[PDB]
């Protein structure tokens, strides 16, 4: 299988790469090294997952020591939430640039569809606990990102956490410049997302998968919570084809013409997670994963739902 996607920029992306939310700053530098070197080209990153610095430098390292060349990889990152003001996007882009020590990204995505207050606090929460908006849309912030891609700090723009009916607002927007390449949504066999993949595939917009493996570090699961990889039901699919649930996980959307992005910061797993372009899941194994969807949710915040453009109230 092919091990990239053609985006609507003409570029390539590998439907294969390395999550960093919650790998520390004092062992991602080396997570993103072993990546690199067994095979790993797209890198996942984000300004509020506080380690692009860290991300940067193994990136340098590996540049110098001449293991791969900058044209060979595809990094992302994504514009926070408090940054959607039109005057503040270049500055924010500007700033993940120079902390991952790059001059460009591949692609640069619309972190959420909801803005928050401007200020130094990623969550800004009034004293009730409710998050604290900003007064900017989807539309404004939109145009600002194209304007990132005129002026070539980034090569393609996307969004991530969109509805539909956003990502439609986007697309019907007067005099837009450029399309939305990718749609990065939560995605995996307990929320398959059947209507938003179709959807964003049938016009031309490129979905990755994130959290593939149920995000268990995820910092606010509950014990009771569903657990993909100690599913026993995925684990017998994986036996069947002497692989590991994770890897089972990961070829799965694989096979749904997605990008996956799956996290780890463990030498041993990152080297096993990328393993995945040996083996076929048969058309009954992607019938049976598919039917595990439980429309359950890793990533959603009780204290964004009276956001304006809080993107989970519509069914997709
Ligand atoms: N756009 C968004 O809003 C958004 C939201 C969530 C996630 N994402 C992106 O998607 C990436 C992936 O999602 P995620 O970080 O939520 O979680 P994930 O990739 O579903 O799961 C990562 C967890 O699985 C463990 N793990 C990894 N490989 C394993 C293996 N082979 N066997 C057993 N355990 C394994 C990791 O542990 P160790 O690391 O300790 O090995 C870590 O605890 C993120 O890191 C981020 O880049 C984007
Ligand atoms: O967002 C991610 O990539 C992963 O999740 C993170 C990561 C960090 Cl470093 C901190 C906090 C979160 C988190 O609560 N994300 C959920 C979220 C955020 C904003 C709005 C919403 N929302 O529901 O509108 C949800």
């Amino acid at each position: 299988m092919a091990s990239r996607i053609l985006l609507n920029n003409g570029a390539k992306m590998p439907i294969l790469g390395l999550g960093t939310w919650k790998s520390p700053p004092g062992q991602v530098t080396e997570a993103v090294k072993v990546a690199i070197d067994v095979g790993y080209r797209h890198i996942d990153c984000a300004h509020v997952y506080q380690n692009e610095n860290e991300v940067g430098v193994a990136i340098q390292e590996k540049l110098r020591e001449q293991v791969v060349k900058r044209e060979e990889l595809f990094i992302v990152s994504k514009l926070w939430c408090t940054y959607h003001e039109k005057g503040l996007v270049k500055g924010a882009c500007q700033k993940t640039l120079s902390d991952l020590k790059l001059d460009y990204l591949d692609l640069y995505l619309i972190h959420w569809p909801v803005g928050f207050k401007p200020g130094k606090e990623f969550f800004p929460l009034d004293e009730s606990g409710n998050v604290v908006p900003s007064d900017t849309n989807i539309l404004d912030t939109w145009a600002a990102m194209e304007e990132l891609v005129d002026e070539g700090l980034v090569k393609a723009i996307g969004i991530s956490n969109f509805n539909h009916l956003q990502v439609e607002m986007i697309l019907n927007k007067p005099g837009l410049k450029y399309k939305p390449a990718v749609n990065q949504i939560e995605c995996h066999p307990y929320l398959t997302q059947e209507k938003l993949i179709q959807y964003c595939q049938s016009k031309g917009i490129v979905v990755t998968a994130y959290s593939p493996l149920g995000s268990p570090d995820r910092p606010w699961a509950k014990p009771e919570d569903p657990s993909l990889l100690e599913d026993p039901r995925i684990k017998a699919i994986a036996a069947k084809h002497n692989k590991t649930t994770a890897q089972v996980l990961i070829r799965f959307p694989m096979q749904r013409n997605l990008v996956v992005i799956p996290k780890s910061v463990t030498p041993e797993r990152i080297a096993e997670n990328f393993k995945v372009f040996d083996f076929e899941l048969s058309s009954q194994d992607m019938t049976t994963l598919l039917s595990y969807n439980r429309n359950w949710r890793v990533c959603a915040l009780l204290s964004c739902t009276s956001h304006k453009d809080y993107p989970f109230h519509e069914e997709f």
